[PDB]
């Protein structure tokens, strides 16, 4: 009994990956989710050049989940792109790379260049559609014209099969016109539901401080606190998104929690705030907790229950 | 040292209501809140008719918080302007009266009628801006020109002092773009952050079943879910409304928790999930956890400290 499946032409000893920034900025952290029991691995959303990020504190965590404005920290794409094509053992596990350009000029140029290495390699390209707009206008995911104007270009410029990755929706209306988008595209086979809740806002009460310091204290919210939000748009996103895989993110500290996921319509299921606490053994739990309850329910298979939540009347 | 407060041409005994649809619907409802220990009350909000509203299960509960799509469940807008004329006692606690029509001239055909008594009895309207739109449109306050019509003509019908309900906001572009549309509107005295993080999906893991049966399992969430999310949205609003007052609901559970949405900046406390779960005794609670905090750090009143959060340099 092993949990393997078959994806996007790759196979995957499991389901469970690492979310975006989390585990995966440096070669050690991509290392790191190289030699964890991992399925699959993603980088640290990246720009075109390195960035420092926000001012520290910029990331905390408590019993019920973290809040994060890191900014964007990384070592570039040219890192990202050499860890793609040069580093990276194929043979251990799929890599997706994931870029977050600052404009679409910017991440047009990124994929340009992804393009002849995911060819002769393999990686998969995971487009953050949380990445900034213009300054004083909302995330691009949240304005339909910037998302469809993104994913244009994108399509045009890569040529090659990618997903996106979203954030969370709280209104149907917003689901059907998302959903409706995406499904213009055809190149767009996965969609990651579902980035971090944003602005957030955490206060100690001790201190009468916020936890963090960019944004006097606002950040997007991940953990225990966003599981339901997250499967509502995993589930959303499998019954609009027919011809397209939904990988589940938000809110999974254990095999039940990746098992709801699935039962919403996951495909693979990564884990963001729970490996930043616990580190990369977290992995080997989540397989065991996720083949334990398979075994007590009779499920030899993920396909058997992917999807399949029941609803009422 | 207490938590009395002079707000509206009110007076408070403590900052502590329910929130909006628990404990409010019938007279019996409004007579337990009434004998309860909370500083006001508000009443469930009505339509023009009374309404059975959506099938059942549709609430559900759990230890990180609950789900709900009610529906609108109430006993019309005649049984409430009613209780506000005749029935209220004005000399225990103030009276909110929150409506929600289903168009605007709905809502407006109410306030027209509820201003008499407004104005002779001191009742207290709450507009609520989650009044479902047409649909396959986003709920009236996320679709900003839509929420500009409602507050000009319910402005112009009323005549006199209101506040607002308004649901979560996530982008801090958004968060700027509410405070834009409120501050047009003068007569728009409080604003309540925050209604329901709108739908999220529960899913119980046993029977693989969503828990409430209206919307396929979909529905608000509330409780610990989102005190981030109502944080975040009180201070947002208070710090961009600054002639207006904020009232905070969202994951009240203890004196502590109220204690942050006055730091950052509400004037009234609303709780729903935890007063649904345990009862108006909650409120005898809540007030003596709030007044051991501010005996510790040596408050003695709620305005030393309202929107004193600080940031980190
Ligand atoms: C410290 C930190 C950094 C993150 N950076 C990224 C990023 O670079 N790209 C991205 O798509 N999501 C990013 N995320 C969002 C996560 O991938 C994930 O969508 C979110 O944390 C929710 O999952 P969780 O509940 O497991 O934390 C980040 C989250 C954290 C906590
Ligand atoms: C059962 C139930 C019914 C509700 N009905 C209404 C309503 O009629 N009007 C309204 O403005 N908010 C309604 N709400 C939302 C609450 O007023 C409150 O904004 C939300 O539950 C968050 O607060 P909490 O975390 O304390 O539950 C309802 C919530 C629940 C749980
Ligand atoms: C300049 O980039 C940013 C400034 C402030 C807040 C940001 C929030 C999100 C992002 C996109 C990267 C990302 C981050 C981040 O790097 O802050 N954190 C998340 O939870 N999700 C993400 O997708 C950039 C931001
Ligand atoms: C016909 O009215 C509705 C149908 C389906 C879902 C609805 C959700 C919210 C509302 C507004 C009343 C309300 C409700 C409600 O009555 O369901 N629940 C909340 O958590 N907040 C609210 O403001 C009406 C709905």
């Amino acid at each position: 009994m092993c949990l393997k499946l078959n994806l996007l032409d790759h196979v995957f000893a499991n389901p469970f990956m690492n979310a975006a920034g989390v585990l995966c900025s440096t070669e050690e952290d991509l290392r790191c989710m190289t030699a964890s029991s991992s399925g699959a691995l993603v980088s640290k959303s990246c720009t075109s050049a390195p960035r420092d990020g926000n001012p520290e504190p910029r990331y905390m965590a408590f019993p019920l989940g973290s809040i994060n404005s890191m900014g964007l920290p990384n070592l570039g794409f040219d890192f990202y792109l050499k860890y793609a094509s040069d580093l990276h053992d194929y043979s251990k596990k799929p890599l997706f790379l994931s870029i977050s350009g600052l404009s679409v000029e910017e991440n047009v140029a990124m994929v340009r260049r992804l393009a002849p290495v995911a060819q002769e390699k393999g990686v998969l390209l995971e487009l953050n559609l949380s990445c900034p707009n213009v300054p004083g206008k909302p995330q691009v995911a949240y304005d339909f014209e910037a998302m469809r104007t993104y994913l244009q270009q994108v399509s045009l410029a890569y040529g090659l099969p990618f997903g996106v990755k979203m954030p969370p929706y709280f209104d149907i209306a917003h689901f059907d016109t998302a959903a409706a988008v995406l499904n213009e595209f055809p190149l767009v086979k996965f969609v990651t539901c579902v980035n971090s809740v944003g602005n957030g806002l955490v206060i100690d009460a001790e201190s009468e401080s916020v936890v963090i310091k960019p944004k006097q204290g606002f950040g997007g919210l991940g953990g225990k606190y966003i599981l339901p939000t997250a499967l509502a748009n995993v589930n959303a996103f499998y019954r609009r998104c027919p011809d397209k895989l939904v990988f589940g993110c938000g809110g999974v500290y254990s095999g039940e929690d990746a098992f709801l996921h699935i039962l919403a319509g996951a495909s693979m299921v990564q884990v963001g705030t729970a490996l930043q606490e616990e580190g990369p053994g977290i992995f080997t739990r989540l397989e065991d907790e996720l083949l334990e309850i398979m075994a007590r329910k009779g499920y030899r298979t993920l396909e058997e229950f992917r999807g399949r939540v029941k609803t009422i009347e």
